[PDB]
Formats: structure tokens, C-alpha cells, sequence
């Protein structure tokens, strides 16, 4: 059968990437994606057999991360007999490189491509269209491919496409909708799949972990004691160790170590950053000539999206063959092309350090996935522009270097930080990666004090120690925001360097898995005297009673802590007694405490409540939507009526609220001259309640200035009540009061009240309740009526 | 309701052929197909739910085998309330003959024609699509149908449409997919309509059997002492009572016999062929003038597709309404027909001895059906001219015959054996019938001697014996193929006139249900003295080991076997226990033997060497597809190793072996001086067995020319051991090394070896083996460099 001759075949060309792939391969570390191990067997199984079309599969990796050497090993597996032996037909492999937009091709001819006979029985496979699959490897082949609206999308296979509109038509399901797909791209080329795709499944490559590099460093080496030496002297260098998570900078370095034992030399070169690990490696394997033909055949091939480069281009540049070094790879179809696109990209820098050559032409022009890149090409030129490795390089070399493209750079750092430019292309975490590129401490500092506002989100390792070199290197940081994926080990080095900064005044956790250690950890970072950090949101972070312990400690060792938010946290009545401890310290200086769905009961209140009667600073307490109820609401007022009490504002959304609580808040009403705002939204007070409230704001003595009451189920009866309210309250100030069955001749009632000059009200909320043109018109005449007074009552 | 209407029309117009069918019918012989007794109920229900459009099923018997009759009988039952009363709404009898091409009409207009009322329901018809029901009778009306490309197809059944296009998208499923589907067809109007379908059902109808023949000639008889006479007089002639399996043979002379006992008059006369038959008929139902406008008739309706006959063209040929005879059936739709298209077909070879009247013409124009219908009016023609016949015909009749035709058709079969035109039209079965028809001993001896190489198969008895007639007048016959279907009864006959035959060398018999009867019949037939069988094949003939009692028989007694073959049967260890006995007995003459995927095991081994040791005569032995093991090639190798072992091809292909018997091996390649050959295709021999052998075929003594060492699982290793042997081998001839990972340094190696004068060798097999463009580039350079080496590489 050919499905036997094809398999021999792929199994032939795939078995070496030379050096045998299954001598080579280490397993990378794979992980799902998308939230509302993984293996490939249940890779391309359905979660869910409800699920929209499964076989749509995605995988996301940075640049030589082991994506083309991934879906080898998938093709060489499945070959040998390993991957689906149960039912799948045919693999092909898609390698984006080889595919051109301008060439015309049908997906009958993309298979001859593909196959090894000038006649395959395509007839046969298009009858089998659920077992097919395409291996699209390397998403990120050229400029202007998608960034035009799609053309007609063809169906009919026979016919010849264009390259750009055969893509899409493969891959939006249009062209053989039953062919599965596996596309190993980038995360912008990810953006632009999910601007092309409709469910798939996302899969992301992080690489080798410690003991991966274990594996790689005894299989690269022949020799078991050298390649103990080898690992060992790149153990003491932790930030080797840290960069070899990318399976591209093991190979360099392994390569570099390999070619300098041969020769007999020593091995103890360190590099600090990617930029000295390529420097060093172009050093060991090195003609300016023929380095200026490099540089400008990369240049060219940057330029004008060509990867794949042919003999009388290699000649156009002024390199002949006997220049060919072992930098180019050969592939016979006549070919050459680089080992890896970083290499290109790095041979360009050098260009542009040694096309157009101004730089502000080659930073306007983004787009696709290029745009990152260009901006790793300046990654790679941000490497290179130092006081340090550019004397050396040019001592090797013997070349020449300016530096005004420094400069350069600072500007359009400068105008990328100012710019809003939220949510579009590269923003954050990429700069720090180019400020930790260069390594020169006076750049960092002229070129991070625009940034102060500050968000990333770190998935790495590397990640972390970038973060972490950049923050330490700020001097002009206010607010800072961190997310974490897939901790409490790097953790510790970012939150040193967070405690020793002296400009931080916030510090945003919400929505992480931070968990009791690393609460704990972040505790111990804040008891260090020089923190500064005055605000700390901790939103969602899976916390528990045992982070209370810690942060009481904190409370009751910082002075300059001021603000603290632990809403959706499982705290609970002990996390809450655990708190109020340190609350209750004569050395907190807390202001505003958030709690809210914090899983409270009223058994905690009888804690919250000594706090208010004893805290001398604690003003705003937010602890809505917790089962309270009105024993627990009554035993805060019967503290909060004391006159001594601070407290401002309250909240007490959705907390589970009666109208038999409401006598005891208008006892505090009556009593607290300091309560300015209250909120009472989703609590069931009903008209008695209402009714009883306006007893206690009606007093002389109550200065409450806002109150909201959306969704308190209240009917006509109680609106008179509250136009007794509006002629009377001389402090109320704003009132909301959506999501009520008031009726239309209740807000009669108030807007025939609101017409005298005797009301101080600014703010009603109307929101949500729904009306008739005669009350909407005159709501209107009212508005235009009065401009200080504001009433929301959009349809 | 109008379902049990069209019931009630369809029992009453089918009641009858009047006679009635219920009392007529006698069961039918049916058989499915394909394959990778049969009721209707079953007949119509899917074997497998998975199976594709189950509801087509296809009809293959002989003119006059009872077609027509079996579909009138299934309709009958249908109505009379038998088949499917479960539930099957409609079945609708489109007669084929009334459909005509030039008409145009709609599914509409033939239900109506076949509707009793002028104004059916036919919407609620077509509601219903999956409960109606096609039977297509006679797919054979007409030439020129469908031997062009079909035209558009229409699936609006309100659109009138050509009757070739209608009755297209009608079998297509294009128009109404989801209505059933039954046709009745003849063999080659099987493969125009298999042109025209897709997953059919294929029943085909044999016909009466012995039992049946006796309740036919009961029932139509109406006394049953008449019945016993007529029945009694017609067994004792054997040739009629093989012929009477076709329902019209039996329907003729049953007749013929009725007839002549309501005259009174004897009922001995006898017909050796179905010319006779039908000469017998028209002699008792037979005025010259009435014979030549029959016979114009008749051959005006062959040529111009006319059956259904008009009194216009009645009266066109010179016949008048009072010469409408006994043989001219009437319709009133006011039509005349043929009791059946053979008549017509007879009466047209009458007028062709008695429309162009030159026979070339009739021989040249060929398709469709109307070929081998054509062929079938030469059947009678060769029936009619001959030295008795046509005596007692003109006699009878007063009519003149020439006989220069009979040389024409001499010399149509002259060409037709000489053409080749192989799996094109009726080839050979048909021509014996027609020789066999003649019954002229001397024109048969004249005809059959361009036959030799003959081909055949055989499923009736009437085919055994013209089979049979033919291959005992034959002369010249050297190969000879039978094919069984559905045998020993008339194989006893067959192979006596096998055994008489002096000039039949070959026979083959692959791929038969022989079986051990059969095959002892066969063993008896080649122990005859005059038997000249050489070389008799065996393969996959269901043979176990109880034949090779049989075939020892053979061995021992037969002195000119030379070659046999047993491939794929399980004769086993037991049954080459007691082949031995036959190879070594003295009179054993057998050189070549066949053994592969026989069953075997290492406990045959014993025996088969000892044959080695002992017979002067078997020099190729092939055990290849057995799993006999080191063990067993061991004690092969330690009988061949005799120099006086006659031993020259050796074939062990995916015998299981492993490196280990490989030195045993070599230690014939050391000693026979007779092995010129030997297959090891399929063994995992290794780098190890390669090198073991290589100690053996560089030995000065070795004189193999050809091995084979396809998928032996060698690497590269192996590589230069085989160099060593093109350098030094002064006698291979030949070398296989497909399916093997050998490596691209590893043919550069070979190459550079046989660039020298010094390599007498000019085969290699490197095919399936999968190289670069610099080694490709290479073998060619080398295969254009060296003429006479050749060298297969193709991708
Ligand atoms: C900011 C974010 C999320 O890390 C990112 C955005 O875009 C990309 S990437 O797709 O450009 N790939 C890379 O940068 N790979 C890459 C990395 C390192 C070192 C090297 C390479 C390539 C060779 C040396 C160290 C971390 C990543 C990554
Ligand atoms: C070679 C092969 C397989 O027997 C064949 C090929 O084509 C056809 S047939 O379809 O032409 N039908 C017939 O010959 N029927 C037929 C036969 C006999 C006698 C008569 C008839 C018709 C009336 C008398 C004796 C055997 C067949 C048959
Ligand atoms: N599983 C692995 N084992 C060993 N080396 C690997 C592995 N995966 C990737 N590599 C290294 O990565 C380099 C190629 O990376 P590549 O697959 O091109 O990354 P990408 O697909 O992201 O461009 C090779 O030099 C190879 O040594
Ligand atoms: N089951 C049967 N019982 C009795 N006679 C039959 C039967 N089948 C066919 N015949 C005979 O065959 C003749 C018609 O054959 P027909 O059905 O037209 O063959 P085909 O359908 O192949 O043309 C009739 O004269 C009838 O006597």
C-alpha cells in the first residue's frame, strides 16, 4: 500500500535533523492554555464531545523554543509506529517557509510538494478527507499576508489559489473542513490566528526544565565526564542556567563548549545576556568582507520577507563561494538559508551597526508578526550598543561602530512608554527585555523614568529575573501591577527588590493564585523598614485564614501602610478574628478595608466591631456581600453609634439585610456625626425599612451626604417617605435608587418636589426603572430645568 | 384507498403468462455475487447497516433463464399479499422494451403508463420516495444507450427528459435517491450498468435444478402418466437434460413434446444442440414466402431496434394478416412481438442463410449487449451451417443454403483468436459454445488450432461440457486455465479428456475451491499413461493434507511432472511428511517446487532435507512465508552442504530467520557448487548475518549469481562488509538491498567501489530506499557512466 511507502519515506527524512533526532530529543514542557500535562494522544482527543471542531490545534512557543523540532519528533513517532497506530491516515507537513503568497498552487500540488512520487493517488486522500492532517510549522514566513481583508475563499481543491488565500482557506475550514490542523506559531501570529480561527485549541511550549537540561547536557556530550564538566561549570552561572529553558541557547552554547574543547581551549567564558551568548559564538566560529556581505544578505532578506536564499542573490552581496561559512545551512531543491531566523535577525543589527540604513524608517514600519520581531531585531541591537561588548566586538572583528543609534533608541523608548497605545503590539515586558539586552545601568536609568505606571505579566523564569533587574533598576516607579502563570521561588527575588524600592506607593495582586506561601513571602517582604508601599489590592488570590496571621503581623509592624483590599478571599469568621488582632495595633495606620465576598457570617461580627470602636485611624469599611444579616449588622451599629467612632463610609451590598437591622442603622444615623456615605444595595429593606431610615437621616445631626438603595424591592407606598427627605435633609447630597418598582406617580411625586429651591440634592439614580413618555418628558424638563441636578434615566 | 386499486390491477394483469403463473412458476437457483441460497426478503434487507445504498440490487442470468418470469412472480406475491406486507408501498414494472430513448417524458409519465387510472395520485407518490420501488427489466433494449458521455441529469421528475437521460439519473439516484431499485440484466449489459452504479447488490439465477426439472415436467404436463413418459424419454438424453436447466429449453420442448402427443405421433426425436431444438420446434409448429418475410422481419427489428412490430411494417416485409403464424405474440396497446429475442434472433440467422446480407458487417459493428447478442445470432448461425442440419432443414422447408459463410465465420474466429484484446467483450467460453454448436469434428480440428493458450471459466454443466467437447477436438493446446465457481460430478469429466489430450503442457488451477475430492480426482486423472502434463499449479486451492497422499500417488507414479506448486495451502508438517515419500521415490522427476506459506513449521525441516540428500532431480526449492526457523534452516543446511546436492535456487523470503542460522548458510555458500540463487528477503538477519554470509560468499569456491536481501533490517554498518564482496565476487551476478536504512555514505561507498573494472556485477536493488539530491545526482553519473550495471532508484 502507499500509505506503507509514504510513512517509510517521512520516517527516512525525519529520522535526522548529521545526528539522529530520537538520540537528540528532550521532552519540553507542555500545558493547556485557555481557562474558563497535556499529552498528544489526548492532545488531538475531545475534552468534550459537545465541543466545536477539537481538531483545530495551536501551539504557541518563542522563538526557538522547539516548535519545527516538536512536530518533527510528532512526524517521526508517528511514523515508527508510536503516535495514533489506531486510525489516522496521513500527516503533511506544511513548513510555512517553503509556501510563497505570489506562486499559485492548489492543495492537490502542495501534497506533490509533499510527496515523495511525481504521481500520488491525491484522488484517494481527498476521499478521506477526516483522515488528513496538516502540520503548519512556522506561522511567521513574511509581511502583509492577512492584513488586508480576506479575498473569496476557495473550496474547490483542484483549483490553483494564490498562497495567502489557500492558507486562509485551509485554515478557516472552508478548503477540506473534515483536514485537521496543528499550527505552531508566535503569540502576535497567535493574535492574528485568532482573528482567522473559530475554537481551537491552544497549547503552549515553555521548554526544558532542570532536569531536561540535565538530559540534553548528557545526550549532546559523547563523553559522560565531559559532559559532567560541561554542566557543571554552567551550573555556577545561574543566568545560563535560567536562559537554557529555550532549547536554542543550549544548542549554541553546547556547540560553543564542544568547538573550544576540541581545540583544546578553556571553557569559563560567561555571557550576561543572549546577545554575548551569539557574540561568543560568532567569535569561536570566526573577512570583513565577507562580514559585511552577512550583514547586508540579512539585511536584504529582512527587507524583502526572502528566507530561502539563492545563488545569485548569495552573489548580488558581494559574497562569493568560497566565502560560504558554517553559518549558512544548505537545502537542495539549490538553497541557503540561516541556521535559525535569530541569526538573520542578528546579522542584520550588525548591519545596521556597521536597505536603508536609518533606524526611524526600520522602527515605523510594524505589522504581522514582524513587528515583535523587528522589535527582537532591536532587542539584539539594543545588545550590541554597549560600552562593553562593543569594544571587544570590534577588537575581534575589526570593525567600526556610532553610537548615536543609541541615542536613537532612547527616543523611540521614550515615545513608545509616553504613548497610550493600551492593548496593541509588544508593550511591556519585551522593553525590559531590551534595557536587560544592553546592561548599561546610566541608560536604564535615563530610560525607565518614563514608565511609571507599570503592568506586566511573567510566565518565566526569565521573566522574573528581568522584571526584577528593571524594577530594581526604576527609580520613577508608582503603581505596579503582576500577574503569574502556572512561583513563591522567584517570588522571593521580585519582591526584594520590590521592599527596597523607594518610589512604589501601590502594589496590585488581584486576580493571581497567590496562595498561603507566597502571601507569607510577600509579608516578610513588607516588614522590611524601607517598603513604601502605601496601597495593596489583593483581590482573588485564592487566599485563606492562614495569609490573616501574616497580615496582621504586617499591620502591626508597617506604619506607612494605608489602603488594603481582600475581597473574594475565603478569610472567613477566624481569618477575620485573626485580622482584627493586628487591626486593632496601636502601630496601624489603616485607612480603607475592603472585604467584600470575603465568605463572612455574623459570628465574625462581634470582631469588626471592637475594631471601630477601638481603631483610631480605620475610616472606610467595605464588607458587602457577606451573610451578615441584621444580628450581625446590629452588633456593628451598636459600636458605630458611638460619636468617637471614625468611620465614614460603609458598605453593606447585598449582605443579607432586613428591614429589622434598619431601626439599629438609624440609631447610627442619628448618632455618628462622621458617616458621610452608605450603601444598602440588594439588601431587602422594603418600605418599612425605608420608612425607619428616614427617621434617623430626618435628624438634625445626620451628615450621610450619598446613599444607595438599588434593588431594595421598594413600591410607591415608601415614595412619599422619601419626598419627605428631599425638602428636608440638609446634608444628602446623592441618592441612588435603581432596580425599583417605584411607579410613575412616585416620580411624580419627586420631580413636583424637586422644583422648589429648597433642595440641596445633586444626584438621583433612575437607572434600570422604566417609565412612560409623559414621566420621561417630564424628567427631561427637570434636567434642563435644574443643570446642577443630575437624574440617569436612560431607556 | 388507491394502494389496494393498484394491488388489485397488478394481481390481475399478473395473474397470468393463458396459464396460470402461480401454477407454472417452479423455484429458481439464486446466488449472491460478489464476494470479498439468498431469499427476497433477506434480498432486499442490508447485510450491514453500514452498507451503501443497499437498495440496488442487479439481476444476472442467461436469455431465457427466467428473468422476466421471476420478476412477474415477485410482483404476483407482492399483491397476493406475501412480500413485504410489513411495509413496502409501490413497485412499478418499467418493461424496457416499451421504453424508448427518442420519447420524451417524466417519472410522472411512466408511472401513469404503468398507473390503471388516468389521473393517479401522484404527489402522494412522490411524498413517499423511500417506500416506491424500480424494477427495470431487460437493461439490454437497445444499442447506443449510453456508449456516449451522459448528459445532464435531471432530478426534477416533472421535467420530460430523453428516455436515455431519464433512465440515467433514474440508476444514478440522481432523481428521486431515496426510491429502490431492481434490475434484471444480461453479463455484458452487467458492466454497462456497473459503468453506471455505485454499490450494488449482485443475485445471480442459475435455474432449475434436477428436483425442479422434474416439477416442471410435472406441472406442465396435466396428466401425470404424460408427465412420467415425457420426463422418462428426456432423461435418457443427457445433453437435453443438462440444456433444460435454462426454464425456455425446457418451456420449448415441453411443447414440442405436447404437440406431438395431441397428434398422435412419436416423441423420440432428439436435439444434440439448441439449434437443433429450436429446427425441432419449427418443424412441429411449420408458405415460403411467409418464411422470408419472418425472416426480414426479424432481421429489419435486429437492425433497426425495432421489437415491439406495427402492421405497418408488418405489411412493409411482404406479410399479410393472414400470415400472422404461431410464433407472433400480440399486444394491444395493437403490436406484434417474438415469444422471446432468441426467436428473432434465430429467424435473422435464417434470413442471413436465405438489411445488408454480407456477414462482415454483422461482425464489425459490436456493443452494448447487441455484441455478444450478435455473437448470440452467430451462435445459431454456426448452429445452422451444417453438413446435417441444414439437409434436413431445407428438406423440410424447401429452402437453399450456401456455405461460404461458414468460411467467413472460419475466418472470424481465425481473428478473433489471433487478437489479443484481453478483458475486452465475450472472449472464449462463447466461441467453444458456438463450436460447440456446429458439431463439425472437422471444422472444430480446423478452428481450435489457434487457440493454444486457453483461459476459461466454468459455473453450469452446460459449460463443463462444451468445455470438455472443445478441449478433446483441440490440438494445439498448450496452457490451460480453469476457473470453478460454486464440481467434482463434472470435473470427473473433464479431466479424463485433460489426460487424453497429447499436446496440453501446463495446467493451471490457482485459486480454486478444489478441495481434496477434487484433487484426488485430478491425482487419478494424471496417473493415466497418455498424460502429458508438465508443469501443474496449485496455489491457494483450499488443499490440506490429505491431498498429498494423493499427490505422493502422483509423484511416484507420474514420470513427466516437472514442475508443481502448493503455494497458500495448509498442507503442514504432516502433509510434507507425506510428500516426501512421492519426491523420493526413484521415479520421480520433479525439479521446481513451491512451498510458500504452506503452514510449516521446523518439525517439516527433517524431511525436506532429506529429499535434498536423496533426489537426482529437484534442483529450485522455495519454502519462503514459513516459520521454519534457525533451527529448521540449520537442518536444511546440513543436507545441502553435500557437494553432490543438486540444489541451485534456495528461496527462504520471511521465513523468520534470524543472524543465527546465517553461518550455517555460509557454510553452503562454501561447499555447494551448485546454489547459484538464493531469496532472503524479510529476515532480520543484522550487520552480524550480513557479515557471517560475506565469511561464505568470498569464499573461492562460492558461485552464487543472484541474492536477494530485501528488508533484512541492515544499517549503515553492514555497508562496507558488502563493499568487500563487489570487489572480490567474481561471480555474482545480481544483488537486492531495498527496504533498508543503508545511508547515504553508504551508497557513496558502493559507487566509489564499482566505479572499477574490476566489478562483474550488474544489478543493484536500492529501490524504496530513499537518498539526497548529491547521492541521486551520483547514481546517475554512475549509471550513465557504466552502461551495462544498472542500478534502480526511482522515488
Ligand atoms: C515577552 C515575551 C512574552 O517573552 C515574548 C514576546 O515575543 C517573544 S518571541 O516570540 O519574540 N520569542 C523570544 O523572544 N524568544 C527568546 C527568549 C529568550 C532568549 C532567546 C529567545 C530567542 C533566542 C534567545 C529569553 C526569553 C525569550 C517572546
Ligand atoms: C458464455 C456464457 C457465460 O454462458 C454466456 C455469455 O453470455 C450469455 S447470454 O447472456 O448471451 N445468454 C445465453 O447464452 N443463454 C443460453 C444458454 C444456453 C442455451 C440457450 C440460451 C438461450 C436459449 C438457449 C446454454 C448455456 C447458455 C451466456
Ligand atoms: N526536544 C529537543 N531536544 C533537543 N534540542 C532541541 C529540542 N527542541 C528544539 N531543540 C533545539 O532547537 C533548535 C531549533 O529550534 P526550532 O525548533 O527551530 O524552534 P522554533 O520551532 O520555535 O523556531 C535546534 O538547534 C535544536 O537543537
Ligand atoms: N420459474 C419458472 N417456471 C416455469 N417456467 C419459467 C420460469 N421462469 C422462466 N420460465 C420460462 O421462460 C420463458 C420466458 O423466459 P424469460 O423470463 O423471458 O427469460 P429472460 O427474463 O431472461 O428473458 C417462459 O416461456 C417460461 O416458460
Amino acid at each position: 500500500d502507499y500509505r506503507k511507502k509514504y510513512r517509510k519515506y517521512v520516517r527516512s527524512r525525519f529520522q535526522c535533523i548529521s545526528v539522529s533526532l530520537n538520540k537528540r530529543y528532550t521532552r519540553l514542557r507542555l500545558i493547556k492554555e485557555h481557562r474558563s500535562p497535556i499529552k498528544m494522544e489526548l492532545l488531538f482527543d475531545p475534552d468534550d464531545e459537545h465541543s466545536e471542531p477539537v481538531h483545530t490545534v495551536v501551539f504557541q512557543g518563542a522563538a526557538g523554543i522547539g516548535k519545527t523540532i516538536l512536530a518533527r519528533k510528532m512526524m517521526l513517532d508517528w511514523a515508527s509506529g508510536t503516535l495514533y497506530q489506531d486510525r489516522f491516515d496521513y500527516l503533511f507537513y506544511i513548513h510555512c517557509r517553503e509556501v510563497s503568497l505570489v506562486t499559485q498552487r492548489s492543495l492537490g500540488d502542495l501534497i506533490m510538494s509533499c510527496c515523495p512520487d511525481p504521481n500520488p493517488p491525491i484522488h484517494k486522500i481527498v476521499r478521506k478527507p477526516s483522515r488528513i492532517l496538516f502540520l503548519m510549522d512556522g506561522f511567521d514566513e513574511l509581511q502583509g499576508a492577512f492584513d488586508e481583508h480576506i479575498g473569496p475563499l476557495c473550496t474547490d481543491w483542484q483549483k490553483a489559489e494564490r498562497g495567502d488565500i489557500l492558507l486562509s482557506s485551509l485554515i478557516r475550514k472552508k478548503l477540506l473542513p473534515e483536514a485537521s490542523l496543528l499550527i505552531t506559531t508566535r503569540p502576535v501570529a497567535l493574535e492574528k490566528l485568532q482573528h482567522l480561527l473559530d475554537h481551537p485549541r491552544h497549547v503552549e511550549i515553555l521548554g526544558f526544565s532542570e532536569a531536561k537540561r540535565k538530559e540534553y547536557f548528557f545526550k549532546y556530550f559523547s563523553d559522560e565526564a565531559q559532559a559532567r564538566a560541561a554542566f557543571s561549570l554552567i551550573q555556577e552561572n545561574e543566568v545560563l542556567f535560567t536562559m537554557c529553558f529555550i532549547p536554542l541557547v543550549c544548542w549554541i552554547v553546547c556547540t560553543g563548549l564542544k568547538q573550544q574543547m576540541e581545540s583544546g581551549k578553556s571553557l569559563a567564558q560567561t555571557s550576561k545576556t543572549t546577545t554575548a551568548v551569539y557574540v561568543f559564538f560568532l567569535s569561536s566560529l570566526l573577512l570583513c568582507a565577507h562580514l559585511w556581505g552577512l550583514c547586508s544578505l540579512a539585511a536584504d532578506g529582512i527587507w524583502n520577507q526572502k528566507i530561502l536564499f539563492e545563488e545569485s542573490d548569495l552573489r548580488n552581496h558581494g559574497l562569493q563561494k568560497a566565502d560560504v561559512s558554517a553559518f549558512l545551512r544548505m537545502n537542495l531543491f539549490k538553497f541557503y538559508s540561516f541556521i535559525h531566523m535569530t541569526f538573520q535577525e542578528f546579522f542584520a543589527a550588525m548591519y545596521y551597526l556597521l536597505p536603508s540604513r536609518d533606524v526611524t524608517v526600520l522602527l515605523e514600519n510594524y505589522g504581522k508578526f514582524e513587528k515583535g520581531y523587528l522589535i527582537f531585531v532591536v532587542r539584539f541591537l539594543f545588545g550590541l550598543v554597549n560600552q562593553e561588548r562593543t569594544s571587544y566586538l570590534e577588537k575581534k572583528l575589526s570593525c567600526k561602530i556610532s553610537q548615536q543609534i543609541r541615542l536613537e533608541l532612547l527616543k523611540w523608548i521614550e515615545v513608545k512608554a509616553k504613548a497610550k497605545k493600551l492593548q496593541i503590539q509588544p508593550s511591556q515586558l519585551e522593553l525590559f527585555y531590551c534595557l536587560y539586552e544592553m546592561q548599561e545601568e546610566d541608560f536604564v536609568q535615563r530610560a525607565m523614568d518614563y514608565f511609571p505606571k507599570i503592568e506586566i505579566n511573567l510566565s518565566t523564569r526569565m521573566d522574573h529575573m528581568v522584571s526584577s533587574f528593571c524594577i530594581e533598576n526604576c527609580h520613577r516607579v508608582e503603581s505596579l501591577s503582576l500577574g503569574f502563570l502556572h512561583t513563591s521561588s522567584f517570588c522571593r527575588g521580585l519582591f526584594s527588590v520590590l521592599s527596597t524600592s523607594q518610589s512604589l506607593t501601590e502594589l496590585d495582586l488581584s486576580d493571581n493564585s497567590l496562595g498561603d506561601p507566597g502571601m507569607r513571602v510577600l509579608c516578610e517582604t513588607l516588614q522590611h523598614p524601607g517598603c513604601n508601599i502605601r496601597r495593596l489590592w489583593l483581590g482573588r488570590c485564592g487566599l485563606s485564614h492562614e495569609c490573616c496571621f501574616d497580615i496582621s503581623l504586617v499591620l502591626s509592624s508597617n506604619q506607612k501602610l494605608v489602603e488594603l483590599d481582600l475581597s473574594d478571599n475565603a478569610l472567613g469568621d477566624f481569618g477575620i478574628r485573626l485580622l482584627c488582632v493586628g487591626l486593632k495595633h496601636l502601630l496601624c495606620n489603616l485607612k480603607k478595608l475592603w472585604l467584600v465576598s470575603c465568605c463572612l457570617t455574623s459570628a465574625c461580627c462581634q470582631d469588626l466591631a471592637s475594631v471601630l470602636s477601638t481603631s483610631h485611624s480605620l475610616t472606610r469599611l467595605y464588607v458587602g456581600e457577606n451573610a451578615l444579616g441584621d444580628s450581625g449588622v446590629a452588633i456593628l451599629c451598636e459600636k458605630a453609634k458611638n460619636p468617637q467612632c471614625n468611620l465614614q463610609k460603609l458598605g453593606l451590598v447585598n449582605s443579607g439585610l432586613t428591614s429589622v437591622c434598619c431601626s439599629a442603622l438609624s440609631s447610627v444615623l442619628s448618632t455618628n456625626q462622621n458617616l458621610t456615605h452608605l450603601y444598602l444595595r440588594g439588601n431587602t429593606l422594603g418600605d418599612k425599612g425605608i420608612k425607619l431610615l428616614c427617621e434617623g437621616l430626618l435628624h438634625p445631626d445626620c451628615k450621610l451626604q450619598v446613599l444607595e438603595l438599588d434593588n431594595c424591592n421598594l413600591t410607591s407606598h415608601c415614595c412619599w417617605d422619601l419626598s419627605t427627605l428631599l425638602t428636608s435633609s440638609q446634608s444628602l447630597r446623592k441618592l441612588s435608587l435603581g432596580n425599583n418598582d417605584l411607579g410613575d406617580l412616585g416620580v411624580m411625586m419627586f420631580c413636583e418636589v424637586l422644583k422648589q429651591q429648597s433642595c440641596l440634592l445633586q444626584n438621583l439614580g433612575l437607572s434600570e426603572m422604566y417609565f412612560n413618555y409623559e414621566t420621561k418628558s417630564a424628567l427631561e424638563t427637570l434636567q434642563e430645568e435644574k443643570p446642577e441636578l443630575t437624574v440617569v434615566f436612560e431607556p
